[PDB]
């Protein structure tokens, strides 16, 4: 099962309707090559020669199904054709054969009439080759023909809860990011939560009431996944459609728009000026929180099946710790993006490195939890536990999510356990955060597991919301925070 098609970099026609012809949509890679190419037919269909596809990107959910195709393309300008010119050992058919807006098609279609033509002739096996002869100064194609003759999951479990948690309020927010694996997720600062839809949607809502105070659509679907980032009065998020903006906190008018290198997946990282953002084409880019301009740009690099990202850096004066795909940590001066050190510490992919204090510390899927030498990558130690959902380094201890919705607790030190909660196996849980001492996720079937911290038994247990849950609890300034794959968006209390 395959959950999206995206193409990246298309302005002349809308995305959902090159993809409509894709025979791709179906429930495995010799196809797509087939539909690259129903892509460019497309394009060269429609005067679009040099037309290119830069990069192909095939993903998967953590959930071991969920595929994601990305096609990011360059979209060339528009070219006329200038003429025709038949050249080749015809040669004496020179006149029957020789005898608008450029076609890839038509062309084609014309090579098989001149070499069918000639078939006729008993010349089984002639080659024709037409290659557009371009100018790029008056946008015209010259199509010249040279040609050869032939010769002739696991159930909940009970739990006693005092305390109980509830509810303080909800506010809709469009349809969520459904499920499609997003990022987006709710931010709090100054007492206003920032929340947004796959669609375009973003609210500024009451924290202590939970009431709009602000709506917007950023919109075609702005198709959202990374957010939501809060820093110096701005809202960053980034899309899928390869479009960063950047909000006012008081109006929610767009401070500023981006042009990206690919999918902006990432939660993207406002430290000392900046905005660092992983692009799911291996990019970590940094531009100015005012104007929203490309300071510098790494290629991390990417392998054919992924992650589906992508790792948000760490700021340690003045350097990103990253990690994404190809499975090991990047860590990269602020201005310009200067590789330091790379360290492998491995389906490799990686997840948002957190540093306390000059040690990184990482985690992969599958094999491992790592801890790291910012200054110069060694590893201190490891383990053989990943998954690609975040971990908090809360006093000298590591709570994380295992792949396989696993809870623990272990030492900042060693990687020694101190204890394992496992009866939410295979149960597709959020991010780990604290609040109020205990450890709080969420489920894709709608409950909050509330676990201490001590020992890794729940202490409460709730129902809030049918449709899920995916995207990292926020829980801040007191105030516990959390939005499903319907869109709505809580405010828990005890």
């Amino acid at each position: 099962e395959i959950q999206q098609i995206n193409i990246v970099g298309n302005h002349a026609f809308t995305t959902d309707e090159l993809i409509s012809h894709f025979q791709l949509r179906d429930e495995q890679k010799q196809k797509l090559a087939g539909d690259l190419e129903t892509l460019r037919s497309y394009y060269l269909d429609r005067g679009y020669a040099r037309f290119n596809i830069d990069s192909t990107q095939v993903s998967l959910t953590p959930d071991k199904k969920g595929i994601y195709v990305t096609v990011n393309i360059t979209e060339g300008d528009q070219y006329k054709l200038s003429g025709v010119e038949v050249s080749g050992n015809l040669a004496g058919h020179s006149a029957e054969i020789e005898q608008e807006l450029y076609n890839g098609t038509k062309v084609t279609k014309m090579e098989d009439d001149i070499k069918k033509l000639l078939g006729r002739y008993g010349y089984a096996y002639p080659r024709v080759q037409s290659m557009p002869e371009i100018n790029d100064a008056d946008k015209t194609v010259k199509l010249r023909v040279n040609v050869d003759a032939g010769n002739r999951m696991s159930p909940l479990p009970t739990v006693e809860n005092q305390f109980t948690p509830t509810t303080a309020w909800s506010t809709s927010v469009g349809s969520g990011i459904g499920n499609f694996y997003s990022n987006l997720h709710p931010a709090l600062a100054d007492n206003v939560v920032y929340a947004a839809d796959r669609a375009g949607l973003v609210k500024a809502l009451n924290a202590d009431d939970g009431k709009e105070i602000w709506s917007v659509s950023l919109a075609e679907p702005a198709l959202l996944s990374g957010g939501v980032t809060v820093s110096g009065g701005h809202v960053y998020i980034g899309s899928e459609k390869a479009q960063v903006y950047a909000l006012n906190t008081s109006d929610g008018t767009v401070a500023w728009q981006t042009k990206v290198a690919g999918e902006a997946l990432s939660r993207p990282v406002v430290s000392d000026g900046l905005v660092l953002i992983h692009t799911s084409n291996g990019q970590l880019q940094a531009l100015n929180e005012a104007d929203g301009a490309v300071k510098w740009t790494v290629n991390l690099d990417m392998p054919s099946l992924s992650l589906r990202g992508e790792s948000a850096p760490t700021t340690a004066f003045g350097a990103a710790v990253v990690g994404g795909d190809n499975g090991r940590v990047s860590a990269v001066l602020m201005e310009q993006g200067q590789m330091i050190w790379q360290q492998r510490i491995s389906s490799d992919v990686d997840t948002t490195p957190v540093v306390v204090n000059g040690v990184v510390f990482a985690l992969a899927y599958n094999g491992n939890l790592t801890a790291l030498d910012l200054r110069s990558g060694q590893i201190m130690w490891k383990r053989e536990l990943g998954s690609v959902n975040d971990f908090i380094v809360d006093g000298n201890r590591i709570y994380l999510v295992d792949q396989n919705d696993r809870v623990m607790a272990l030492t900042i030190d060693g990687g020694v356990t101190l204890w394992t909660q496992s009866d939410l196996l295979h149960r597709l849980l959020t991010s780990p955060v604290l609040y109020n001492g205990n450890l709080v996720v969420g489920d894709s079937e709608g409950y909050l597991h509330w676990i201490n911290v001590e020992d890794g038994r729940f202490v409460a247990q709730q129902k809030v919301d049918s449709s899920g849950f995916q995207t990292e609890p926020v829980a801040a300034d007191g105030k516990l925070l959390i939005q499903a794959k319907d869109g709505t968006v809580y405010s828990i209390t005890r």
